[PDB]
C-alpha cells in the first residue's frame, strides 16, 4: 500500500472552504503514481483515469488519508485504485471514505517506450 | 464553450519534464467547473470524472488549450467534455490533441443541496 | 483572441477575500505572453508593461475572464493589451470589466537576439 | 505512525536540482503536525523544532517517504519525530535516511489555550 | 524602505530558465503594497501599475532583491517605485538592475472607501 | 543582515487563520540561504536547523518581517540566526518576534563538496 496524509488548509480549497476537486485528482494521480514506480521500479506515467466518485465533501481544516493499491496488471500497464478517507480527530466522530477512483499507469524504457512490469502478487 | 491557455513552465512537469498528469486533471476539473457554473448559473460541485485518456505527453515550453463543452444535462447535473490540445509555436508545425475527459458537475443551492439546471440548448 | 478563465480560489486572494493584485498582474502577463508567441510563432519575453489599471475589486468565488488582443506590431516587439473581466452567474448580474493592461513582449532568436514578427493584420 | 510519500519534482527543488531544504521542513512539520493532532484529538500548533539533520542530497525524481513517531508526552505538548526517506526505484539499488528532525507540538482549546493530551501508549 | 531577497529556484521559472515576468510583477506588487501598508498604516489596494521595464533577464539560481520606494504622496494615494536587481554570488562579478516599475497604492477605510495618509517625510 | 517581508495572505495559513508553521521554516530557511551565499559567495546547502521556537501565532493580514544574521563561522559551514517579527500597521500597536531560529549552512564546490568559507567580522 502507498498512504500520504495531508492536513488540509485554505489554499487547497475551493471558495465554499472545501477540499477542491481538482486538488484530490492531483494527489490520487500522485498517489497512483507513486505505487506504480514502487512495482514496476522504472519510470511510469499515467495514461488513464476512470470512475472517480467524490462522494463527500471534505471541510477545511479536516485530515484527509490517500491510499493507493495496486488492483491489477498487463504486460506494461497497471491499473491502481486510489481511496481519500478523511479522518475527524475530535473523539466519536468516525472515518468515512470522501473519494475513490482508479488510474492506469505504464511503465517505459529510457527510450520512454512502453516496457513490461512484473507480476502483482 | 470555455477555454483557457497555458504556457507549460517547470514548475507544473513531473521529473521527466512534461506536464504532470496531475496537473492535467486540476485544469480539466477547472474547466469544467466554470463551465458548469456558467451553464447552472449556480454554485456547482463536482461527483465524477471518467474516462480519462493521456494520448501524448505535453512537453516543457508547449501552450496548452484546455476546451470544456456541455455534452449532456440530467436534472441537477451536468456532464462537461474536456479535451487538452498543445499548439506548437514553431511555423506550420503539427497541433494534436494530448488528453480528453469527462466529468459531472452538480448544482447546488446554498444549503448545498442538488438544484435544478436549465434544459441544455 | 487568447482566452483564459480562472475561478477565484482562497488561495489567489489578498486577506481581504478579493483577487490579489499580483495575481492578476500575473496572469496578465502569461495571457500577453501566450498571444504574442501565437502571433510571432517563435520565443518570446516581456520587455514592457504600461498602464494596468485595478479599476474593481474581485471578490472571492467570483469568475474572470482574460481576454489578450495583439493592439501594434513594430519589428520584433508586439504590444498585447489584456483585459480581465468578472462574469457573475447569478441570473441578473451582468459581466463587468475589472482591471485592463498592456504589455510589450519582443521575439528573440535561440541566442536570445530579438527576432522580426509578422506584421499584424 | 503517520506517513506521506512525496515524488520530487522540479517544482519542489532548489537550483541545483535537489529538494530545497525549506521543502523538507515544511513537509516534516506537516507530518507532525498530522500525528500530534491524531494522538491529541484536538487543534495542535508548532512550538518548537530541533535537531533537524539534512545527511543526504535528495535528487529531483526521487521517492521520498516522511515517517513521523511519537515519542513522548508531556502535559499538552507531544514531541514527534520525523525522518524522511529516499526509496531508490531501480531494482536491488539503495534505499537511505535523507534527513530527521523532531518537533514539539501543542494541543489547545477552541480558545487557543494549551489543552492536555492523552498519555503516550 | 522595504526590502526582500529571493533566491530563483525552478518553480519561478519560465520554459527559458529565467525568472517569469508575471512573477517579477506579482513580487514587485507586493513589495509595494508592503511599503505602501507601512506609511499609510491602514489597509491599501493596488489602483495602478506603470512603466514596467524588464532590462535584464534573471537565470535560474540569481540571487534577487527588491527594493520598494514611496516617491510620492496625493490624498488617499501613494506612488511606489520598485526596483529588482540581481546580486551575483561570484567573487568580483556584476550586480545589475533587472527590473523597475511604478505603482500607485489607496489606502482604504474597513468600509473600503478611499481614506486620506500622512504626508511624504 | 538579509531582509525580506511578506503579507500573510490566506494561501500560506493553516485552517486556524494563522501562518502556517512549515512557511515558517520555509522562509526562514530561504533567508539562511540567502544570508549564507552572500558571505561564502559560492553554493550552500542547508545541513543543520536548531531551537527554532514559534513563541506567538502570525495572523493573516500581518506583515512579517525576516532577518537572517551570520552568528559564526567555522572552515566551510555557518551558523545563522533567523527571527520573524510581526510589524502592525495600525497606530498604537507594536512589533513583536514570532519565531526565532538557528541554521546551520555548508559552502561547496562545483562537486558537492564542503569548501572554505570567509571568515566573519
Ligand atoms: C503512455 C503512452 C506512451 C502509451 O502509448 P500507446 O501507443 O497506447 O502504447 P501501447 O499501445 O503499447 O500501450 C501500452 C499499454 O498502455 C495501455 N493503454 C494505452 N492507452 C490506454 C488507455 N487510454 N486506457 C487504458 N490503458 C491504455 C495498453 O493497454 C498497454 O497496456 P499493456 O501493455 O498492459 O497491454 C502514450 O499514451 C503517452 O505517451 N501518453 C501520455 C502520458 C502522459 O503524458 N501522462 C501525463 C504525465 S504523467
Ligand atoms: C452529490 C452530493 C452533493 C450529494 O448528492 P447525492 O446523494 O450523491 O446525489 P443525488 O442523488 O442527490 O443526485 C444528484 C445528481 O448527481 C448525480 N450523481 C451523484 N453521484 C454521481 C456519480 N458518482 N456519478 C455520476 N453522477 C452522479 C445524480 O445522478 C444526480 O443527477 P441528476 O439530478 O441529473 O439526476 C455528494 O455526492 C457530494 O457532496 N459530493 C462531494 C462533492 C465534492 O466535494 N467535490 C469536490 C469539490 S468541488
Ligand atoms: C552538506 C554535506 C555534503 C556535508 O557532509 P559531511 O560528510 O558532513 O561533510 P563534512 O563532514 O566535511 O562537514 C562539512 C561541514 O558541515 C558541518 N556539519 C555537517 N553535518 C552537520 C550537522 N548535522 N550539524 C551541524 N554541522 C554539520 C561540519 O561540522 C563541517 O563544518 P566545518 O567545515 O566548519 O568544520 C551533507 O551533509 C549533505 O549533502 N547533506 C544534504 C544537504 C541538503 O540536501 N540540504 C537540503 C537542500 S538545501
Ligand atoms: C504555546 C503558546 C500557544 C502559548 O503557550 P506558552 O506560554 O508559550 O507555553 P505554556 O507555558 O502554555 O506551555 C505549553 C506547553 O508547550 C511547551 N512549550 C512552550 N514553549 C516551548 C518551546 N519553545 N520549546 C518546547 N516546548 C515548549 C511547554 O513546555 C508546555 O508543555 P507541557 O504542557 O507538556 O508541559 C505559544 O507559544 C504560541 O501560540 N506559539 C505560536 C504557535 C504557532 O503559531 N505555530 C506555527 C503555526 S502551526
Ligand atoms: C528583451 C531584451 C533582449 C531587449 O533588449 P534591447 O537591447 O532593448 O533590444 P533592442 O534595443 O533591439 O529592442 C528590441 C525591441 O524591444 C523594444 N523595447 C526594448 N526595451 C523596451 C522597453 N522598455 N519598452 C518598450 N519596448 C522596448 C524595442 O523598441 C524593440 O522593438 P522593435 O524591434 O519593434 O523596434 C532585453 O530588454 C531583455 O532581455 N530583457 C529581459 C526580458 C525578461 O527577462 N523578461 C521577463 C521574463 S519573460
Ligand atoms: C480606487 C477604488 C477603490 C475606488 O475609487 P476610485 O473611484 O477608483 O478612485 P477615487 O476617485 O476614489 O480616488 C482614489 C485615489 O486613487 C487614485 N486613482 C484611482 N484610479 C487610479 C488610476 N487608475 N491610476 C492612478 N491613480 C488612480 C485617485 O487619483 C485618488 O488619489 P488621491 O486621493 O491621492 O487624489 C477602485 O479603483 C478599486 O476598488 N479598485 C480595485 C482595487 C483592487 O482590487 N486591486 C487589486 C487587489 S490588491
Amino acid at each position: 500500500e502507498t498512504r500520504m496524509v495531508y492536513p488540509v488548509f485554505p489554499g487547497e480549497t475551493n471558495h465554499y472552504g472545501t477540499l477542491f476537486g481538482g486538488t484530490v485528482l492531483a494527489w490520487m494521480d500522485q498517489a497512483a503514481f507513486v505505487a506504480a514506480t514502487r512495482h514496476a521500479r522504472k519510470k511510469v506515467v499515467t495514461v488513464h483515469a476512470d470512475a472517480v466518485d467524490f462522494k463527500r465533501p471534505v471541510p477545511l481544516g479536516a485530515i484527509v488519508e490517500l491510499v493507493a493499491r495496486l488492483k491489477e496488471v498487463g504486460r506494461t500497464s497497471m491499473r491502481v485504485e486510489v481511496e481519500m478517507w478523511v479522518e475527524p480527530v475530535k473523539e466519536g466522530e468516525e472515518a468515512y471514505l470522501a473519494a475513490r477512483g482508479g488510474f492506469v499507469l505504464v511503465a517505459v524504457d529510457e527510450r520512454g517506450r512502453p516496457s513490461p512490469v512484473p507480476p502483482l502478487e
